[PDB]
């Protein structure tokens, strides 16, 4: 499991669930190709995105869809969605947490790459 | 004006206005002795707490009341309130902003330090 | 100035200087239309991106270029930049100021929109 | 395990290991009276901290001791130590994880508080 997300609710104070989110790896047309996809869990995480094999180097966006999870809680919320975008090496650590912390108009989103 | 802070609220969008705040200052003895106190503007920020001659070194405290903030909108938050404990002035004379960014469930501080 | 953006760098607690920045907008055919570009000045601030008759309802995308900005402090980061997307002007002209604050491993954005 | 703490390092994108930390309960004194405290693990989290008999009601302050973890890996950081202050509800869910974010001139916190 190289890629894992976990998003929180910064307003509830608590794992945001069924939030939908699609992962992109940049092409040699410098378009997004699909690449992984799926909704949080329970516990506010997506795990089983891709393996070890299949996350090769290269540049991927994560995009978390923000919007449909606050008009679903009826709170206005400001952005489309929330975008990640980084480019993977094999020189660092093996595994990557994106974490997302997610208010209306507000998020913040912090990369853990661990060993 | 060498002490500023700001404060937003990111569930609106918006400054987040008439939010009370205390700020202290450690006294020889280790005690908070109560340096200067107000109230957010309509932007959301508090000027005019403190002057060059009166701010002097030392660990000043400046504690923003969030609860009553969120309780007011009918929130009811988990933090009592945000605490920003830092030393100032020890190479000189500074000029220090303290932003805040309040979600019910969670908050940021940032200090923008200039000279 | 009905857009302006604002970026903090919160490893020094500075502004963000001459960071660049490209905005885009959501053209008829679902592509993104380059809209306006700058750089944030020694505030950390760019004003005058566009203007009240120029920036009419639509899907904005600004594209903050921070890995520009942590190579030349000698800092490898995490992310390509950091894209804020976002429907403006829905209900009617809003003044929008879209604030970034950044470390290498982490960015939070927030929009304060006020009328 | 009523009370957890997660400690993540903005700067290097990794947990923050080995950060000291001092929990305190208010008591009818106003005074804060030493409760429990540890360092974080390799995972950058404290486990243990307490237990669901000794967790009772009441006002709770987190001093996470950020300086010395900014100290010791030499950045020098603006705050004292971040505080996290709250009142334990049993009305609400069983489990408070306290998750904060660190950055030399910033941090964020986040509560989680679960079933």
């Amino acid at each position: 499991c190289p890629l894992m997300v976990k998003v929180l609710d910064a307003v509830r104070g608590s794992p945001a669930i069924n939030v939908a989110m699609h992962v992109f790896r940049k092409a040699a047309d410098d378009t997004w190709e699909p690449f992984a996809s799926g909704k949080t869990s329970e516990s506010g995480e997506l795990h089983g995105l891709t393996t070890e094999e299949e996350f090769v180097e290269g540049i991927y966006k994560v995009e978390i869809d923000t919007k449909s999870y606050w008009k679903a809680l009826g709170i206005s919320p400001f952005h489309e969605h929330a975008e990640v975008v980084f480019t993977a090496n094999d020189s660092g650590p093996r595994r990557y947490t994106i974490a997302a912390l997610l208010s209306p108009y507000s998020y913040s989103t912090t990369a853990v790459v661990t060993n």
